């Protein structure tokens, strides 16, 4: 033994000897090598979920699974069941596919889990310091709670007209429609939609002021924030770069024109109920008496509206692609619209919206093939033992849980590859909470997470914005749909998604082809 200690501190000498080109294939194939051998070590083990093969140390399956994240599950789920452990980027990501993982990740004990510090280097290089994911979880109750004050019942009632009147001053002043000039046109629809998407969002919940800045340059701040929205940030938060700085600099221009209007409200004491703005100036005090900065008021703002711009504006985009290659989809949402609205003579109000199942049943199946979020991540805090089997999921890795693959499986969704906005027939909710609920600090929500739908979440970190989203998509297809008809050109039909995007957005150009139901119909203003 001390002879063999004697040639470890040789062999460690020796190596330095080697010729520098020797030295680094080493510092290379060593790696390699033991990569390798640890993984087939780790299979051994029993209280470890199977963790996928693969070649390239800390890379992982970073590839496949950013590219075709849900092929990849389905490959694994074929090989390994539904719980797999596999790398990304020198992470272990552990994997719970269907309603028990649903159950696993978006019911996990607090304690067990944190969502911010999966994501806070996602999300607060683009919103600002102290919200979302920059603060402790009871925080992000609270201000989950604050915004859902200006998400009621009665405010949609007041949105609804506002988001109508967007989206015809976007048919009419936007060079994509023209209506009044145009009877038909080719737009790209993720052209188009991020723009009606945020144009309807400010109008509502920023309020007249923020909407009015968007006819300005100040447009081009939102552009390159929004830019800064990237899943680039989980590696690169901050590079100095003309990106980051952009970033950066807008992130501070629009939160200050937020911060100017809120200061300027409070000045003239003119705080009403007119938007997200007035409801979070009067609500925005933490159960331990801490008020929110008027900094951390504007970031929120960024933040809400940031989320809210991604997931809708996809969902908008994929229901139109949908629909251009599904004319008997379009006549039976106008045959609803010509019904509900007494042929065209009643105003549309957030009433009546409830009273369109096929349009809402719509949007449900667009979510339910084209969930926006395809990966929904916590790292793990604890050992957490998962139930029903050996296996321990150590502190340090990573749960990943994962929706919108199972509303893609067969087994619960018969002919998950087909839209059929049928299948939900007398079941055109958003969501339905079916027994018993819960209050994690912004209001009561569904126990259980076990439906294998779960377009918006579940737990503590459930989505706010469900009910928004509805209201704002609803009224836009209802008047794309009493306005217009659409389809593809010619040999075009629906794109697949982008897995590598901030939302599983359509792979563009997605062009549409859409003309006027009514040539001669002119919108006024
Ligand atoms: C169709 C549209 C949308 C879909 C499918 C969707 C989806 C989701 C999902 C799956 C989550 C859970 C995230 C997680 O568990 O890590 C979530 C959380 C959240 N969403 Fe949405 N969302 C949509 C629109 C919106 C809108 C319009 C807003 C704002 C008005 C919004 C704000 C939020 C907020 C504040 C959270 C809470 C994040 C947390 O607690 O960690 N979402 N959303
Ligand atoms: C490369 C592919 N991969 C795998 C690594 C990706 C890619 C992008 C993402 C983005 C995610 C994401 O943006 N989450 C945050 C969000 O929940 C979104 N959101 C909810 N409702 C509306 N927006 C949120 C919640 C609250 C809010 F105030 C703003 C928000 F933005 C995510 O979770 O995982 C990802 C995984
Ligand atoms: O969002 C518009 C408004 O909705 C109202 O019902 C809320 O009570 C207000 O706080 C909010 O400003």
């Amino acid at each position: 033994v001390g002879e063999a200690l004697e040639y470890v501190n040789i062999g460690l000498s020796h190596f330095l000897a080697l010729p520098l080109a020797q030295r680094i294939s080493l510092i290379i194939i060593i790696p390699f090598i033991y990569n390798i051998v640890w993984q087939l070590l780790y299979s051994l083990r029993k209280d470890r979920p199977p963790l996928v093969f693969y070649w390239i140390p800390w890379v992982g399956s970073a590839v496949v699974y950013g590219m075709k994240p849900y092929e990849f599950f389905e490959e694994c789920q074929k090989k390994y069941g539904d719980i797999f452990s596999f790398v990304l980027l020198g992470r272990v990501m552990t994997v719970y596919l269907g309603p028990k993982g649903h159950e696993f990740v978006f019911n996990a004990k607090l304690a067990d889990v944190s969502a911010e510090a999966a994501y806070a280097h996602l999300t607060t290089p683009v919103f600002g310091k102290g919200v979302i994911y920059d603060c402790p979880n009871s925080r992000l109750m609270e201000q989950k709670k604050f915004v859902k004050g200006a998400l009621t019942k009665e405010a949609f009632k007041s949105y609804v007209p506002l988001i109508a009147e967007e989206v015809y001053k976007y048919f009419r002043d936007s060079k994509n429609f023209r209506l009044n000039e145009r009877t038909t046109g080719t737009i790209d629809v993720m052209v188009t939609q991020p723009e009606m998407t945020i144009f309807t969002a400010s109008r509502s919940l920023l309020g007249k002021e923020m909407r009015a800045k968007l006819d300005t340059d100040f447009a081009y701040l939102y552009s390159d924030l929004d830019k800064g929205f990237t899943p680039i940030n989980f590696v690169f938060p901050n590079l100095p770069l003309e990106h980051y700085r952009k970033r950066d600099h807008a992130q501070k221009a629009i939160s200050g024109t937020y911060m100017s209007l809120i200061k300027e409200r409070r000045k003239n004491n003119d705080i009403q109920d007119r938007d997200l703005i007035d409801s979070l100036m009067k609500n925005s005090t933490y159960k331990d008496g801490v008020k929110m900065t008027d900094q951390e008021i504007a970031n929120l703002l960024i933040g809400v509206l940031m989320g809210g711009q991604h997931t809708s504006a996809a969902t908008s985009a994929w229901i139109l692609l949908h629909l251009a290659e599904r004319p008997d989809v379009q006549q039976e949402l106008y045959e609803e619209q010509m019904r509900v609205l007494d042929g065209g003579k009643k105003e549309l109000t957030y009433d009546l919206l409830q009273e369109m199942p096929l349009l809402n049943q719509t949007i449900k199946e667009t979510l339910r093939m084209h969930h926006p979020l395809h990966s929904l991540f916590r790292k793990v805090m604890k050992d957490m033992h998962v139930p029903n089997t050996s296996y321990v999921i150590p502190a340090g890795y990573h749960v990943l849980v994962s929706p919108g693959y199972t509303h893609l499986r067969d087994e619960y969704f018969p002919n998950a590859h087909q839209f059929n906005i049928h299948r939900w027939n007398n079941d055109s909710a958003s969501s339905y909470s079916v027994g018993e609920e819960v209050d994690y600090g912004f209001g009561a929500i569904s126990k259980g997470v076990s439906s294998p739908y779960l377009p918006f979440g579940g737990g503590r970190h459930r989505c706010i914005g469900e009910h928004f989203a509805y209201c704002q998509l609803g009224v836009l297809m209802s008047i794309f749909i009493r306005t217009l008809k659409w389809h593809y050109p010619e040999g075009k039909t629906v794109p697949p998604p982008d897995f590598t995007s901030m939302v599983t957005l359509p792979t563009g150009p997605a062009k549409i082809i859409w003309e006027k139901r009514n040539p001669e119909q002119k919108i006024g203003g």
